[PDB]
C-alpha cells in the first residue's frame, strides 16, 4: 500500500469512461486509448466495467481502479452498488475497486461492499461525498479515499475536501471536474496524492461543448 | 453555397481539428471517423481532416464542412501542409470543402501561387496558412477566400493574438488557429476579429493533454 502511494505521488490518474452511447464509448477505442495515456506516461487507470477492465488489464500493465456504474431505479447510488460486482472486477484484474461510501439508500449495505473488495485481495478506493463518508471508509480500512463524490448528491472542483482528507492524514485522491492542468495542479498542493482527471482527457463531446459555449457567446 | 454563407454558417465556431499524434493506436482513419461523428452530434459545425482516405471516410458519414490537408515531411524543404497539387485534386475527390495549404514563402517543390489557383480551379475554397501578415497579403492577392494564423511561431506557447488583429483589421476572413488551448483563448481570438478558430490539440490529441496534465501534478509533487 505504501508503494503505490510513493507510485501514485504527484500523478495525473486518467479516467477512460467515454460518454454513454457515444460513437467513442467502444470496448476498441477504450483499449486504444488506454494503450495511448500508457505510451504517454499516465501510472494508473479508472476504467467502468467488468468487461473494459478485464479487456484493458490485458493490453497495458499499468494499475486500473475498476468501476461498474449503474443508474438504479429505486436508489441513487451509482458507483459498483453490488457485491457481485466487485467480484468481476476483481477476476477482471482490477488492483483498486472504488466504491460509493455514502450513507444513502442502498442496495447493498456500505459495509458489506467494502469487506467484499477486502475479500478479493483488491485496495479499496471510497468515492465519498462528505468528511463524514472519509472518516465512515477510515474506520473500515479501506485504503483510498476520493473526493469523487461531492457536489452530486457543480462547476469548480472541491478544494476543501482534499485539504481536510490529507488534514486527517487520509491516502487522498482528488477527483471530481479537475478539469485543466492548474486545477489538478492546485490539487496536489491541497494535499493530494494524486488526482484523477475524466471528461477533461476522455469525453470529446464535453470538452468540444465547452469550446463552442466559449466561442459563440463571443461570436454575439 | 457561397463565400459569406460559410461565413455566417461559421461566425462564432470552434473548428475541431482532429488529427491524432503520429504512430498512436489512435492514429486510425476508424477513430477519426468516430470522432468526427461524435463532434458533429455535440454541434461542431467544421472540422478539419489531414490525409486523403481520412477526408474520404470523414465525408461520408457526416455533413458539416471539412477542411482537407495534406501532411508530408520533403527532404527538400520545410514546407508540410499540402505542398502538391496532386494533393489539391485528391482533396477535392476526397469531399474537402476547403482545402488549406502552407503560404509561406519558403523553399518548396511547387510554387505557392500554383497551389492556391489548384485549389480555387476545383471549386474548393483556398484557406491559406500563415506565419506572417506578408503571407495574408500575399494570399488575398490570389484570390484566396481564408486567412489563418496556423503556422506563426513554427518557421512558443501563448498564441499570436496580433496577428489575428491584423488579419481582422485588413477585412479578411480570418481563422485564428495554434495553440488555443483553453476555452477562453478561443473566445479571445473571436473578440480579436476572427471568424473562426480551429482547436487541435486540446482536443484530439490524447497523449499531448495527458502530458499536460503530468507535467503540472508530477511538477508539484516535487515538495
Ligand atoms: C460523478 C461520477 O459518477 N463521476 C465518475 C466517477 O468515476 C466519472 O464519470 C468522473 O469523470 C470522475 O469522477 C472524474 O471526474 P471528471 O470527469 O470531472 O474529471
Ligand atoms: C504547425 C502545424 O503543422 N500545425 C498542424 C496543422 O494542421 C496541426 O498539427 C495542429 O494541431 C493544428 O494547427 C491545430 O493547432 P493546435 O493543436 O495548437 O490547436
Amino acid at each position: 500500500i505504501e508503494e503505490l502511494k510513493r507510485f501514485l505521488n504527484g500523478q495525473t490518474v486518467v479516467s477512460i469512461q467515454p460518454v454513454t452511447g457515444s460513437p467513442l464509448d467502444k470496448t476498441d477505442f477504450i483499449v486504444a486509448m488506454a494503450i495511448a495515456v500508457e505510451q504517454a506516461g499516465a501510472k494508473a487507470l479508472r476504467i467502468e466495467g467488468v468487461s473494459n477492465v478485464a479487456a484493458v488489464s490485458a493490453a497495458v500493465t499499468i494499475p486500473i481502479i475498476g468501476i461498474v456504474k449503474r443508474d438504479l431505479p429505486d436508489s441513487p447510488v451509482r458507483i459498483t452498488p453490488f457485491v457481485s460486482d466487485v467480484d468481476g472486477l476483481a477476476n477482471a484484474g482490477a488492483t483498486v475497486i472504488a466504491f460509493d461510501a455514502t450513507n444513502r439508500t442502498r442496495p447493498e449495505s456500505r459495509e458489506r461492499i467494502a469487506q467484499a473488495i477486502k475479500n478479493t485481495g483488491c485496495f479499496a478506493m471510497a468515492d465519498c461525498s462528505t468528511f463524514e463518508d472519509g472518516l465512515w471508509a477510515n474506520s473500515q480500512g479501506v485504503e483510498i479515499v476520493g473526493s469523487t463524490l461531492s457536489g452530486y448528491v457543480p462547476t469548480v472542483p472541491d478544494f476543501q475536501l482534499v485539504k481536510a482528507f490529507s488534514e486527517a492524514g487520509f491516502f487522498t485522491m482528488a477527483e471530481g471536474r479537475y478539469n485543466t492542468p492548474e486545477l489538478a495542479a492546485k490539487a496536489i498542493e491541497s494535499g493530494a496524492v494524486a488526482v484523477t482527471v475524466g471528461s477533461a482527457l476522455t469525453r470529446l463531446e464535453v470538452v468540444t461543448q465547452w469550446f463552442n459555449n466559449a466561442t459563440q457567446a463571443a461570436g454575439e
